[PDB]
C-alpha cells in the first residue's frame, strides 16, 4: 500500500507514535518519505546481505528475520515480510522499540540527514488529525 500523507500521518497518530519517545508526528511522516517514499512494501537490499522492509525500512540485521540473513538478530520477533503488510501495526510496534534503542531516531539514517533540524511540522501541515 502507498499511503497518502496525512493519511499516513492519521494512521501514526492512532498508533502511539505522534511524540513517543519525544518525537513529534511530523518526524516519523519525514522518515517514512524518505526511507519508504509512503510504500508498504519497499524493500532494499544492504551491503552486508541484509535487507531493509517497509514503510521505515527496518533492517534484518537486528530487527527481523528474512530467512536470510546469517547470524543477525529477530529483536521485533517477526518475519520480515509483516512489515510490508498494509497494516503498519507491526512496523509501528518495531519502530517504538527501535526509537527505544539508545540512538534515538538516528536509528533511521534519513531521518538524520534528510529530517533532523528541519521544520518536520511541515509534513502535517493541513492534515486532519
Ligand atoms: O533474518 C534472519 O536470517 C537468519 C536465518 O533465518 C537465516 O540465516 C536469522 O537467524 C534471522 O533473524
Ligand atoms: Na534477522
Amino acid at each position: 500500500k502507498v499511503f497518502g500523507r496525512c493519511e499516513l500521518a492519521a494512521a501514526m497518530k492512532r498508533h502511539g507514535l505522534d511524540n513517543y519517545r519525544g518525537y513529534s508526528l511530523g518526524n516519523w511522516v519525514c522518515a517514512a518519505k524518505f526511507e519508504s517514499n509512503f510504500n508498504t512494501q519497499a524493500t532494499n537490499r544492504n551491503t552486508d546481505g541484509s535487507t531493509d522492509y517497509g514503510i521505515l525500512q527496518i533492517n534484518s540485521r537486528w530487527w527481523c528475520n528474512d530467512g536470510r540473513t546469517p547470524g543477525s538478530r529477530n529483536l521485533c520477533n517477526i518475519p520480515c515480510s509483516a512489515l510490508l503488510s498494509s497494516d503498519i501495526t507491526a512496523s509501528v510496534n518495531c519502530a517504538k522499540k527501535i526509537v527505544s534503542d539508545g540512538n534515538g531516531m538516528n536509528a533511521w539514517v534519513a531521518w538524520r540527514n534528510r529530517c533532523k533540524g528541519t521544520d518536520v511540522q511541515a509534513w502535517i501541515r493541513g492534515c486532519r488529525l
